[PDB]
C-alpha cells in the first residue's frame, strides 16, 4: 500500500446495531492500541454480508456465528479461526414464548411437537443459535417449518428482534441466542411477564473469530500471532475492556479445538445451507 495498512474489523449484525457500535468501535480502539496499528469496525447490514465483504477482503477480521464463520472459512482458502468466548465453548439457544399463546415448558426434544400450527420465528436466515440448530433439533422432534402456522417460519434478522415479534405477540414462539436471552432478561429489554423460555437445547460450538490469510504481508511477519495474543489478551483491568468483556458476557476469549466446527458443518448441509 502506499497508504500505512488499516485493519478491518467486522461482525454478523446479530442484535440492535447501536450496540453493536459500542461494543466494536471500542474492541477496534482497544486492539489498535494493543497492536499499534489503524484498526476500524465497518459495520454489514445482514449475515450473508459478513461473509461476502470477509471473502473480498472487505472485512480482515470477523466475529461470526458457527454457520456463517464455516461458510466464510470454506469460501476463503487461508482462512483461520483465532479465538472464541469461554461460553461458545457450550452454546445453547432459548425456544421462546409469548406467555398468551398457552405453550408449555417442555422437558424433553419430543415435546417441540407442540409448536406445530403456532407462529414461530426464526432469526437470520443463516444463524446458528436463531435458525439452523433450532431447525435440526425441531427435526429430530419430526417438525418441520413447513408445519408451522403459514406453512413456513418467520426470519426476524436477529437475536434482539425474535425476542421483539415474540414480545409483540406478532409471533406465538422462536428461538434464540442463550447469550442475548439472558443478557435482555437482566437488562430490562424483555418483559418476563409477556415471554418466558419453554425449552433450551443442547450444548453446540458457536461464535468465533476468523482471520484472513496473508495479513503479514500486509503489516509485517507476526501480526496474525499479536492479533491473536490481543483477543485472548483481553481482560477486565479498564472500563474499556471491562464494557468490551460485559457486551460479549464472556470472563476472557479461548483459543478453539482443531475441527470442532465439523459438527457445524455437518447441520449445514443437511439443512441445504451450505453448498
Ligand atoms: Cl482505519
Ligand atoms: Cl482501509
Ligand atoms: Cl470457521
Ligand atoms: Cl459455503
Ligand atoms: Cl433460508
Ligand atoms: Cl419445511
Ligand atoms: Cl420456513
Ligand atoms: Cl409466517
Ligand atoms: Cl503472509
Ligand atoms: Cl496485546
Amino acid at each position: 500500500g502506499p497508504m500505512q495498512p488499516r485493519l478491518k474489523v467486522g461482525a454478523i449484525p446479530d442484535q440492535n446495531p447501536e450496540r453493536l457500535n459500542r461494543l466494536y468501535g471500542q474492541l477496534a480502539d482497544e486492539l489498535s492500541d494493543r497492536l499499534n496499528v489503524k484498526v476500524r469496525y465497518v459495520p454489514v447490514s445482514n449475515y450473508p454480508a459478513a461473509v461476502s465483504a470477509f471473502r473480498t477482503g472487505g472485512l480482515d477480521l470477523v466475529w461470526f456465528g458457527g454457520l456463517t464463520g464455516v461458510q466464510a472459512r470454506l469460501q476463503t482458502p487461508g482462512a483461520q479461526v483465532l479465538a472464541q468466548r469461554d461460553i461458545d465453548a457450550r452454546f445453547r439457544s432459548v425456544f421462546i414464548a409469548n406467555t398468551s399463546s398457552g405453550l408449555q415448558p417442555i422437558s424433553s426434544i419430543n415435546g417441540l411437537t407442540s409448536l406445530r400450527g403456532k407462529r414461530f420465528s426464526f432469526g437470520s436466515e443463516s444463524s446458528t443459535s436463531g435458525r439452523l440448530m433450532p431447525q435440526h433439533f425441531l427435526a429430530k422432534a419430526g417438525v418441520t417449518p413447513s408445519q408451522f402456522s403459514g406453512g413456513r417460519a418467520g426470519f426476524s434478522g436477529s437475536h434482539d428482534a425474535t425476542i421483539a415479534v415474540v414480545q409483540s405477540g406478532a409471533y406465538e414462539a422462536g428461538a434464540l441466542n442463550e447469550q442475548v436471552w439472558t443478557s435482555a432478561v437482566n437488562d430490562g429489554r424483555v418483559n418476563t411477564e409477556k415471554v418466558s423460555v419453554i425449552w433450551r437445547t443442547p450444548e453446540y460450538v458457536d461464535y468465533h473469530w476468523v482471520v484472513r490469510p496473508k495479513l503479514d504481508q500486509r503489516f509485517g511477519k507476526g501480526f496474525t500471532t499479536r492479533l491473536q495474543k490481543a483477543i485472548l489478551g483481553l481482560e477486565p483491568t479498564t472500563p474499556r475492556q471491562v464494557t468490551i468483556l460485559e457486551l460479549f458476557a464472556a470472563k476472557r476469549f479461548i483459543p478453539v479445538e482443531a475441527s470442532q466446527y465439523k459438527p457445524i458443518e455437518k447441520v449445514g448441509r443437511e439443512l441445504g445451507k451450505i453448498r
